[PDB]
């Protein structure tokens, strides 16, 4: 397969991404799209001539001596026309788009190559005027996220003649929803300093798959979509939660995707989960030099395949995703001996399984927060 010689990098992006917002934003709410990120930067590539096309990829996790850059353009070809694939009330739409400064063209050869692979949108602005340009990009982005993504630029220099855009519209059934009569408002135990009010499902009918981890201190719910799709819910013990984020590697996922498919762990429980929505946006021109891509943004960056008339240094990236969790999934005679409550920080990793890749992941750490 092509789109399975990818998946390896595109995961250990994944969790290297998070373990730096973990890292540098301790006690704060994380979420975001490993997948759309790759995607976008794997699509900037193309643009991007000689050395610096390798340090995006490299960067990506990607090995240059084991796959090549026809490798990679194939593998994203591969996954993104996967998960373009109907559904069963399933949607994963990755996308992205470049937004290039009036006065600089693009070169034909980059338009076509990142909208016949990765669909690609790209657009010329006027930067000096900056509140149409922000305008411009956040209902583009809106539009195409249909509503689930808003207010994604907040402010933009006049100097700035590029600014690039990666995003995911997510919209997902439960297998097994909740019951929405039967869920009110619980205790969430942010920490030992505080506490907050959240809407709290109740589901004590059904099996689940779950597990209570030997070797590390955390249980894993492990909750199916309709579709190929599924969220791994990591419930920490208290005050253990850096604990399992110093250990959470793309080996790690896999460890407990495999010891939830035995029927071993197929067992009743009563469930309670939280209703909430958290969003996290990340300004990536000043996340990803530390993850190194020190080269793309710098004065030393080759962009020349996007444009030949001048430099493209001084360029932005942006990225937001939202968690909804909802009694029917994302949009709005039983007796139990075990039980899960979801009541204090844990972590979310929402995975397809078709594409073997992280759609989203990120941590819940008060469900509140507007
Ligand atoms: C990044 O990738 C390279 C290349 O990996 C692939 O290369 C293609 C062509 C194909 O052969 C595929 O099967 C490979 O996976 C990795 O480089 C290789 O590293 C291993 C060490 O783990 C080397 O094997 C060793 O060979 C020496 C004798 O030369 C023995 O002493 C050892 O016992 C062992 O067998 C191998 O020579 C390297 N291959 C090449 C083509 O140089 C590299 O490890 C990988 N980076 C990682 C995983 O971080
Ligand atoms: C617009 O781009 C598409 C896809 O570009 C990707 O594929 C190549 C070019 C690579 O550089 C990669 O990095 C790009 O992202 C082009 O579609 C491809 O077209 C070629 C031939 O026109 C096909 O490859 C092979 O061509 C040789 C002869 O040169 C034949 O012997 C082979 O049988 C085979 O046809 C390839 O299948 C196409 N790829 C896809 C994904 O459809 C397209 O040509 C380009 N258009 C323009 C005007 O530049």
């Amino acid at each position: 397969s092509p789109s399975l010689k990818i998946a390896p990098a595109n995961a250990d992006f994944a969790f290297r991404f998070y373990y730096l917002i973990a890292s540098e934003t301790p006690g704060k709410n994380i979420f975001f799209s490993p997948l759309s990120i790759s995607a976008a930067y794997a699509m900037l590539s193309l643009g991007a001539c000689s050395h610096s096309r390798s340090q995006i990829l490299e960067g990506l996790g990607f090995n240059l001596t084991e796959l090549s850059e026809s490798d990679v353009h194939r593998g994203f070809q591969h996954l993104l026309h996967t998960l373009n694939l109907p559904g069963h009330g399933l949607e994963t739409r990755v996308g992205s788009a470049l937004f290039l400064s009036h006065n600089l063209k693009f070169l034909a050869k980059f338009l076509n190559d990142t909208m016949a692979v990765y669909e690609a949108k790209l657009f010329h602005t006027n930067f000096y005027d900056t509140v149409g340009t922000i305008q411009l990009i956040n209902d583009h982005v809106k539009k195409e996220t249909r509503g689930k993504i808003v207010d994604l630029v907040s402010e933009l220099k006049k100097d700035v003649l590029m600014v690039l855009v990666n995003y995911i519209y997510f919209k997902a059934l439960w297998e097994k929803p909740f019951i929405s009569s039967r869920t009110t408002p619980k205790d969430f135990y942010v920490d030992e300093n505080t506490t907050v009010r959240v809407p709290m499902m109740l589901q004590d009918q059904e099996h689940h798959w779950y597990l209570h981890d030997r070797y590390l201190p955390c249980s894993v719910l492990r909750m199916d979509y309709k579709g190929d799709a599924t969220v791994f819910f990591i419930l920490p013990n208290q005050g253990k939660m850096r604990e399992i984020e110093e250990v959470l590697t793309p080996e790690m996922l896999m460890r407990w995707n495999n010891l939830l498919r035995k029927r071993n762990f197929y067992k009743k429980l009563e469930l309670h989960l939280p209703k909430f929505s958290i969003s996290g946006s990340y300004v990536l021109d000043q996340i990803l030099p530390r993850l190194g891509f020190t080269d793309l943004f710098s004065k030393w960056a080759d962009l020349s395949g996007i444009t030949k008339q001048q430099k493209l240094e001084a360029s932005k990236s942006f990225h937001k995703a939202t968690l909804d969790v909802d009694e029917a999934g994302t949009e709005a005679a039983q007796t139990n001996r075990h039980i899960l409550r979801f009541n204090r920080p844990f972590l979310v990793v929402i995975f397809s399984t078709s594409t073997q890749s992280v759609l989203f992941l990120g941590k819940v750490v008060d469900p509140t927060k507007p």
